[PDB]
């Protein structure tokens, strides 16, 4: 309950939404009573790969304003040696509150919410981007669009959407957001992500790697959407479906 200046301009804080490391996101008012959400990050003691990381996000997502509405806006941003504040628009949930609260999920709108996400990750691509993390976190609802608010860039978590040739990268394509993103789509078709069952997380990573580890595709009154999920779901990036080839889809394409 008090007020930050953003390129000179007072925005009041309405509530605070998230806090992170060094940082706290806010739902602000203007003075014309309008209202936004702002990213504060604290850089009093961020590194320089850090600073980097931050620097790097804030060029991305100002450039690819431009190229998609399906990508957050960024109004504004001031950037110091002591802080970041970024001017953003103001979403109403984010995909995990929504889906978590949620207890049926109408097909039209599912449909849609995957147009949503292919397009903000087929953006993210064309610019060289692989998000790497994605997960329903990553995507606020704006007005009944799905928007993308993260990049992966910038550094409770969730192995369940991670793909397998990332576990098996110790000894990342686009083809692992196709992973993450067919996990979304699994959870809200299905109602459960697909190695959700497995409660605990060091076998959870055995799974997704072995190939004789079936995952199940329950019939569905959308066939469509069952060739979808089996596509994105595939072990191998080499055979798995690229988000050019998901955009050309049944599913996506014919209503
Ligand atoms: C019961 N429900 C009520 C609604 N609720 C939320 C949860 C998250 C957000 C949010 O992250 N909002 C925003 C987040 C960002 C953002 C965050 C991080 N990086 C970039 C942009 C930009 N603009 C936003 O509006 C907004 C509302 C969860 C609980």
């Amino acid at each position: 309950f008090q007020s930050m200046s953003v390129k000179g301009r007072i925005y009041s804080i309405l509530k605070q939404i998230g806090s992170g490391g060094s940082s706290k996101v806010f739902q602000v008012l203007n003075e014309k009573k309008q209202i936004y959400a702002i990213k504060y990050v604290n850089l009093e003691e961020a590194d320089n790969q850090t600073l980097d990381s931050y620097r790097n996000e804030i060029a991305y997502l100002n450039k690819l304003q431009q190229h998609s509405d399906k990508i957050i806006r960024l109004y504004d941003y001031e950037i110091t040696d002591q802080y970041i504040y970024m001017v953003m628009e103001c979403g109403n949930i984010d995909l995990n509150s929504w889906l978590k609260k949620k207890k049926s999920i109408d097909p039209w709108e599912r449909k849609s919410y995957w147009k949503n996400m292919l397009e903000a990750v087929h953006t993210i691509h064309q610019h060289g981007i692989v998000h790497s993390d994605l997960k329903p976190a990553n995507f606020l609802i704006v007005d009944g669009m799905l928007k993308l608010i993260d990049f992966g860039i910038a550094n409770v978590g969730t192995v369940n959407y991670m793909p397998p040739e990332a576990i098996k990268d110790m000894s990342i394509s686009p083809k692992s957001d196709v992973w993450s993103l067919g996990c979304i789509l699994y959870y809200m078709t299905y109602g459960k992500t697909p190695f959700q069952q497995i409660i605990n997380q060091i076998s959870k990573l055995h799974a997704i790697i072995d190939p004789n580890h079936e995952i199940e595709f329950p019939d569905i009154p959308e066939k469509d959407l069952q060739d979808v999920l089996k596509c994105c779901l595939k072990r191998d990036p080499k055979q798995r479906i690229s988000i050019p080839e998901l955009l050309a889809h049944p599913y996506v394409q014919i209503q």
